[PDB]
């Protein structure tokens, strides 16, 4: 079984800024979800090997994880919000696409997914 190569957290020709937008959403959403006693299964790139789910990657064609939007903040890899929000409804998208409904970690997500909402219905507006 093998892994694909995670998204990508850097990326030199690709535009970027920092925007008071992208700023809350670090420190307000991805901080919020990071220490929630949930978001461990989401912290990282699913795993398929450890997990034995060799057909995760077959399923999951664009992934998405919290480290992953936790590196791409830190780095500010991101142009805009809505590239971030889509990475965020990207990762919760594709647990409901793989799981089944009340499986745990769809449960997890459920919870994860419902601070994300309250948080991004206060999304500043860009200064
Ligand atoms: C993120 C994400 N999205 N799906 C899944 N994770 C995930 C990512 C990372 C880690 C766990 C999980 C859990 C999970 C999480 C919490 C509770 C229940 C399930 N479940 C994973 N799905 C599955 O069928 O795992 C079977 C399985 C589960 C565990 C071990 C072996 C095989």
């Amino acid at each position: 079984s093998m892994n694909p190569p995670p998204p990508e957290t850097s990326n030199p020709n690709k535009p970027k800024r920092q925007t008071n937008q992208l700023q809350y959403l670090l420190r307000v959403v991805l901080k919020t979800l990071w220490k929630h006693q949930f978001a461990w299964p989401f912290q990282q790139p699913v795993d398929a090997v450890k997990l034995n789910l060799p057909d995760y990657y077959k399923i999951i064609k664009t992934p998405m994880d919290m480290g992953t939007i936790k590196k791409r903040l830190e780095n500010n890899y991101y142009w805009n919000a809505q590239e971030c929000i889509q990475d965020f409804n990207t990762m919760f998208t594709n647990c409901y696409i793989y799981n089944k409904p009340g499986d745990d970690i769809v449960l997890m997500a459920e919870a994860l997914e419902k601070l994300f909402l309250q948080k991004i219905n206060e999304l500043p507006t860009e200064e």
